C-alpha cells in the first residue's frame, strides 16, 4: 500500500531475457505456423473468429519497440498465439500439434528463467 512496498525483484534484464526466450521459440523447427501474421485475405474464418491476432513477428516488433511494460504483457502474447491455434486448429493435425509442442516449450523457458 502507500510506502509500503515488499523487496524490490530485480527487472532490469527482463528485455533481454524475453528476447532471448523469444530467439529459441523462432528458431524452434515446429514454429512455421507462428512467425507471421495469419494472412486475413487467404485464411476463411480467421478475421471473424480470432479476434486477438498473435504471432512471433508481431511480438518480436512490440518488444524491440517497448510496448510490453513487464514481462507479464510478453507472456500474456506468447500464449494468446497459442490460444488462438487451439481455437482454430483441431488437436489432431500439423500445426495443432505444433502448438502444443511450441506452448510446452515456452513455459518450461518461461519457469526456468523466471520462477
Amino acid at each position: 500500500s502507500m510506502s509500503v512496498k515488499k523487496p524490490k525483484r530485480d527487472d532490469s534484464k527482463d528485455l533481454a531475457l524475453c528476447s532471448m526466450i523469444l530467439t529459441e521459440m523462432e528458431t524452434h523447427e515446429d514454429a512455421w505456423p507462428f512467425l507471421l501474421p495469419v494472412n486475413l485475405k487467404l485464411v476463411p474464418g480467421y478475421k471473424k473468429v480470432i479476434k486477438k491476432p498473435m504471432d512471433f513477428s508481431t511480438i518480436r516488433e512490440k518488444l524491440s519497440s517497448g510496448q510490453y511494460p513487464n514481462l507479464e504483457t510478453f507472456a500474456l502474447d506468447v500464449r494468446l498465439v497459442f490460444d488462438n491455434c487451439e481455437t482454430f486448429n483441431e488437436d489432431d493435425s500439423d500445426i495443432g500439434r505444433a502448438g502444443h509442442n511450441m506452448r510446452k516449450y515456452f513455459e518450461k523457458k518461461w519457469t526456468d528463467t523466471f520462477k
